[PDB]
């Protein structure tokens, strides 16, 4: 089936908790799966220890970032970039996972977590999973957001990997 992975946040030094992901891997395989290898760190690279350097409330959660820690990096494990997959998932509600980009097929390594329906994104950025668990945990990241994307305080995935 399809994989499950988890995040496991902090908040200057504060666990806020976990968020259980479900990857679509039935519907994007390619995407699924360089998320997941980059939440167990198999290659060597990956998201443990990397922020959310940019929030907006009621918008998204964006992270993954682990190269640059600013928005401008971060890279897959296929490559620097690689093309977007498919957009058969659109962005329906809060929960869905979406890959950031910087225009059509650069696809790297950062993502975001939208906490309203942002169906303007649809056919521009690849949705490819939702949060099985833990929206309180994404709407206390939310709320250290403000309108420039600036956190109010350092969040951290401290660990992550996959549960099945
Ligand atoms: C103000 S944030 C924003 C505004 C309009 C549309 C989209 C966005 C944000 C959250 C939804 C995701 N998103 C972007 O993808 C904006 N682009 C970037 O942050 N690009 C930086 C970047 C992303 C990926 C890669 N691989 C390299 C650079």
């Amino acid at each position: 089936g399809n994989p499950l992975v988890y995040l496991d946040v902090d908040a200057n030094g504060k666990p806020l908790g976990r968020v259980v992901l479900e990857l679509k891997a039935d519907v994007v395989p390619k995407t699924a799966e360089n998320f997941r290898a980059l939440c167990t760190g198999e290659k060597g690279f990956g998201y443990k220890g990397s922020t959310f350097h940019r929030v907006i409330p009621s918008f998204m959660c964006q992270a993954g970032d682990f190269t640059n820690h600013n928005g401008t990096g971060g890279k897959s494990i296929y490559g620097s970039r690689f093309p977007d997959e498919n957009f058969t998932l659109k962005h329906v509600g809060p929960g869905v996972l979406s890959m950031a980009n910087a225009g059509p097929n650069t696809n790297g390594s950062q993502f975001f977590i939208c906490t309203i329906k942002t169906d303007w994104l649809d056919g521009k950025h690849v949705v490819f999973g939702h949060v099985i668990e833990g929206m309180d945990v994404v709407k206390k990241i939310e709320s250290f957001g403000s309108k420039s994307g600036r956190t109010s305080k350092k969040i951290v995935i401290t660990d992550c990997g996959q549960l099945s």
